[PDB]
């Protein structure tokens, strides 16, 4: 049975899962050898390029629908696996303000 401690490692594992797939799209459409996807692996070492990164990182995104750039606004920290799996591992918590207007209203307590 699975714990809240253990979820994390099982929510992390669920985006791994994903992004494995999404490589061996990306490697198998390319007509390259795929390679295995380790988690602390670089992206670069597994084959994907700077544009394949970017590639593979927009096929995640049209699957959840969803892509954070508070934690993910460095595209530089988006080195190995568990970089980019732990940016959507992260989904389901309110981080950021959606909206920078009504953001600035809970600041803005004076007129």
């Amino acid at each position: 049975g699975i714990d809240p401690f253990t979820l994390n490692h099982q929510v992390m594992d669920q985006v791994f899962d994903q992004v494995e797939h999404q490589i061996a799209q990306v490697l198998g459409a390319k007509g390259g050898p795929l390679v295995a996807v380790e988690i602390d692996s670089r992206f670069s070492d597994l084959g994907l390029s700077s544009l394949d990164l970017a590639t593979l990182i927009s096929n995640l995104e049209a699957v959840y629908g969803t892509d954070p750039f508070a934690d993910a606004v460095a595209i530089t920290s988006i080195v190995t696996v568990a970089d980019l799996a732990r940016a959507y591992a992260q989904q389901g918590v309110p981080g950021p303000s959606p909206d920078p207007l009504d953001a600035q209203l809970r600041d803005l307590r004076q007129l």
